[PDB]
């Protein structure tokens, strides 16, 4: 039969391309979401359509708190119950907003941003393993060693990521499950951000003067599950049109 | 008048020699600590005998919760109810253990992993900011991030969010003049308790002396990234590991 | 028109797979070597046996000197010459052997080591890029840049001045539209002739398999970075390595 | 016996800042330079004055050619002829200029760039080695991954230079030799005049101003020093938070 996936945060932009590539591909697919439940809903339908049993939605908060354990649990359980099997994890979902060291509370800052981008994908990955071509692919940032200014904990954040799919490639690679990562640059700039700021940041990129499509990004994923990279454990790839590599 | 410094975990070991230093460099200290409340004061009259009081001790979970910012508040408020000023911070405490992918709860050991080698550290330096020369803080990073220790995904995962913290911290204080950087030990100060002959299993590995670190000699990291001879150091990790992380498996 | 590509040291192991794998993809390509004549001939033999006209040799020495610059431009001309294009360098040559610190002169180790791995990339690139779709270059690297093999300095200068100039490239060359990316292979196609317990040292070194990449599989890596799927990807390195630099010694 | 220590491209800027540092601590030093005769002599003279047969100086193109491991060799040799000992060795002489990849030829950038960053330290790190507190600090750069534009020979040049440090800390590690780098950001602006300068100053977090000489020297002497004897194979940026700082 079809292999399974899940995607976290996958309801729309980058999740969503990642979400749909897989499902052209020939996965079976979980549809990933906290808030956008009728773009979820709707991309299931889509999907589902063009293959009748083959998506499924599956809603979670993924804040840190002390019930996010039984939450990732749920959504590997979730792939196993629609599909009889989970073959690939991808960890997209992310809140990404500032934190100045000079209203949310702190500690609701801390458990969003730290919760989202890397101790769920931390409990799904255990969860993943535990229910065990298999691979987990964490979504990066090519920017973590020049960080946006005031974003402390959302990069703390990325930064354990790539520490997660170090550790993990390492932990799994006996079970023969492999762990990379896709480290995007600047990538679909929202239609609704202001035209001047948007031009800010595509002047920046040195390949095109422009972001990512979210497909491009999602054309990553896609080479890290495939059989065209069965060695490869560990990597990031960075996704960011030489951004990473310009001097202030 | 005489700088202050807050080193956590300051008790034993290597936050010990760097509170130590500290302190003969000219220093008052805050001595941060958990459990080790008898070292930690025992600590505190040994410096204070040496000068009167230069030393006070400030005990703390950090372990991450919904009382840990103000937990970290109130070590640098000890800071300045002390001495009237903090000029230092040393982020030294650190949980460390496995938690294998394959008697404590997981989401357990997330607090305690990623509060005390991540999150306190960012809430201590976010006090620290807000509550202000040569101003700094150090983080005890680790050498070994990118090839860890098996089954060490949350101790290793705080370690590089740390990395993290040092950096956008580095960027962000840098306007008000508050330098960030980190020391990164590889193998140092080993358990009396371990077997020697494990010991001399870590030890052989290391390229220099075939031999762990000392505190004292991570200590003297510490003392430089603090000083006048770093001014224009910031956002910088120094290894200190005699070699460790360039030998392959 | 069917794209080209230049291969170098193409003659064998991972130069041939890759050249075996573009060909497939459609590519016509110039197999580069350097004494491997027959196996050289042999590959063009076989892939023009394939599809005709899609296949030519070109020798050339690229250890560093004075006519080096010459024979990396009439490497790119071959392609131009046969094909009418070039569309994809992979820069794939390179010598490997101990230098250490305490028959070959040191200058001949040098001009060897450092004009394979380095030297000759950056002037192949110059006449690539000077001659000028989908154009791109990927470059050979080494998963183990960062824990060298002992007493191999000159050899790991070459591959971290490789990936200087991946990076340098990539950004100079972006507004051209021209790619430059990496492929850092751990352990590969381990020789029959090594030791069976030499062999057996690294595989077991291995996490993901116990085993060392084949050809094929570092070809595969170097195939997603020349194509469409790749297409805002630049300045990135793809190690290929199974989990090998992930291991603490 | 005072220590010894032979610091490459001294004669000015910030080889000068670490011979005289080194001196300072109670070194006697050998003044490499190449074209900088004059400077190189009146250093000597002025460390001289201060403590009489404690500095000498020695000419030396570094650029690679057949007869640099020669050069590298003599330089370390006129440390062992004027002091009897060679304890700690700087690399720190570098060519720097654009390359572009689209009146000197291709082979003399080659050499000039490759020579000076890298092969030259690796030939000097050979020959201090084989004439044995011993340690070798390479001066790198802390805008290795995010290079000058048009800048790839010197760009290759200094990554071959990181390379060199982790390599030779490796293997000189079981001979009591320790290899470190300091990697300045922007440091002592000129060639160049305002407002370029004053572009560059305005990059940098901390300050806004370029690193001193003296602060690069700093951190070479640190490294030197015993409070860094378990330090080997580290690359310390000295750069202000610049590198931190994105596009
Ligand atoms: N876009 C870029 O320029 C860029 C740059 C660097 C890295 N990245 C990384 O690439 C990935 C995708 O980027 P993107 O722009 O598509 O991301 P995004 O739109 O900012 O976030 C994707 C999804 O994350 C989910 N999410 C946020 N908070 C959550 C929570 N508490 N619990 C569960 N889900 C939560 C949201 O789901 P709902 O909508 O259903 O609420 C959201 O749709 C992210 O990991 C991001 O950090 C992106
Ligand atoms: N030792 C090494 O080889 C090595 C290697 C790499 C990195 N490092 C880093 O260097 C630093 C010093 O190492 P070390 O071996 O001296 O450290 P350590 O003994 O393992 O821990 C230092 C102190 O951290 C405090 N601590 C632990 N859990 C805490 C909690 N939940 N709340 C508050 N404090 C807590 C403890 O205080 P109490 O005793 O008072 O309870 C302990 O004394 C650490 O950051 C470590 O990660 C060390
Ligand atoms: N194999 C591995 O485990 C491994 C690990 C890390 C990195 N890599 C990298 O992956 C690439 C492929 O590895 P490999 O093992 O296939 O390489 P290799 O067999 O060691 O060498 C590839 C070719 O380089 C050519 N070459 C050597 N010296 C030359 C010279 N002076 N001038 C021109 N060409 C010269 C040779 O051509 P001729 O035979 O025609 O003389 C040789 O066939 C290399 O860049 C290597 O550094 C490989
Ligand atoms: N200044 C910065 O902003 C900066 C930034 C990053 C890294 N760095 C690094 O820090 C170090 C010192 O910087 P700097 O600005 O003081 O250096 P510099 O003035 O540009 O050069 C130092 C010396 O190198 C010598 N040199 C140049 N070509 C030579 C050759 N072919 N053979 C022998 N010697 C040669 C010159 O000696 P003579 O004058 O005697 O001919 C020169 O005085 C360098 O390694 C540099 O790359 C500096
Ligand atoms: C498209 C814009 C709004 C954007 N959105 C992001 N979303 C997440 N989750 N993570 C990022 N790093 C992220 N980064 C950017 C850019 C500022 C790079
Ligand atoms: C002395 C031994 C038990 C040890 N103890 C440690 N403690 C903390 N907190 N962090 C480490 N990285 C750490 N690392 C080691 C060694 C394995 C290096
Ligand atoms: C398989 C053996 C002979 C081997 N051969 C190599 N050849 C080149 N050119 N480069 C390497 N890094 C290289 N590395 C190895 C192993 C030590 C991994
Ligand atoms: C002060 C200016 C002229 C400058 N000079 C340099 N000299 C050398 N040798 N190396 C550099 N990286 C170097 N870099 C700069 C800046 C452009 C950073």
């Amino acid at each position: 039969e079809a292999p399974a996936a899940v995607v976290t945060g996958a309801a729309k932009r980058i999740g969503r391309a990642i979400a749909v590539k897989l499902h052209q591909t020939g996965y079976r697919v979980v549809i990933h979401y906290h808030n956008s439940a009728e773009a979820a809903v709707s991309l299931a339908d889509e999907l589902n359509k063009e293959r009748s049993n083959t998506a499924v939605v599956c809603q979670a908060d993924l804040t840190n708190s002390n019930v996010l354990p039984a939450s990732c649990e749920e959504i590997i359980n979730s792939c196993f119950r629609a599909f009889g099997r989970c073959d690939v994890l991808v960890n997209n979902a992310s809140a990404f907003y500032p934190t100045p060291l000079v209203g949310k509370t702190v500690e609701t800052q801390v458990a969003e941003l730290i919760g989202t981008n890397a101790i769920a994908p931390f409990l799904l990955t255990m969860s993943f393993a535990q229910r065990q071509n298999l691979s987990i692919v964490n979504l990066c940032d090519a920017m973590v060693d020049q960080p946006c200014m005031a974003f402390s904990l959302y990069n703390m954040g990325k930064h354990a990521l790539v520490g997660l799919t170090q550790s993990a490639a390492l932990e799994l690679a006996p079970y023969g499950i492999r762990v990379n990562g896709v480290a995007p640059g600047v990538s679909l700039l929202p239609v609704a951000m202001g035209e001047e700021e948007k031009d800010k940041w595509r002047r920046k990129v040195p390949l095109g003067r422009r972001e990512a499509s979210a497909e491009q990004i999602a054309d990553a994923v896609i080479f890290l599950v495939s059989g065209s990279a069965q060695y490869i454990t560990g990597s990031i790839i960075k996704v960011d049109g030489g951004l990473s590599l310009v001097h202030a």
